């Protein structure tokens, strides 16, 4: 039922996903990585909210890829 | 208080985690890859397993990932 053609193709959809996920954490630490020269005369206040929310954004979904990797590393282990 | 030195750090480690998940998305689709040549007798009965796992485990990561991304997209375009 199941071909190594079609599994390609979603394996390449993943690729996909996975590849713009790290393009938008790229551009967060980017961001990130601009406001550290400037943030001694800035005011916090305004970015506390953000702050928050990047940080727990990015805390909550680690666990998430490296339970990702260790279940798809444990597939490609059978392959052996 | 949070810090962009924090979140420097956290977001390190997020490049980290999804990395290791491109890292195992391209072993596996390696494996699968190198079966098209020989997808014929013995293989097929022999692979069944780990294709279904594969597809199972692929299909429901996606959107996931495409979660992330457009979790972080978001947060970025808040920075601006």
């Amino acid at each position: 039922k199941i071909t190594p053609e079609e599994l390609e193709r979603i394996a390449g959809n993943f690729k996909n996903a996975a590849g713009e996920a790290q393009s938008q954490i790229n551009r967060l630490e980017g961001d990130i990585n601009s406001l550290e020269g400037q943030w001694a005369g800035a005011t916090q206040a305004k970015f506390r909210g953000e702050f928050i929310q990047s940080k727990q954004a990015m805390q909550q979904y680690i666990p998430i890829l490296e339970g990702i990797s260790t279940d798809l590393k444990r597939i490609a282990d059978k392959f052996r």
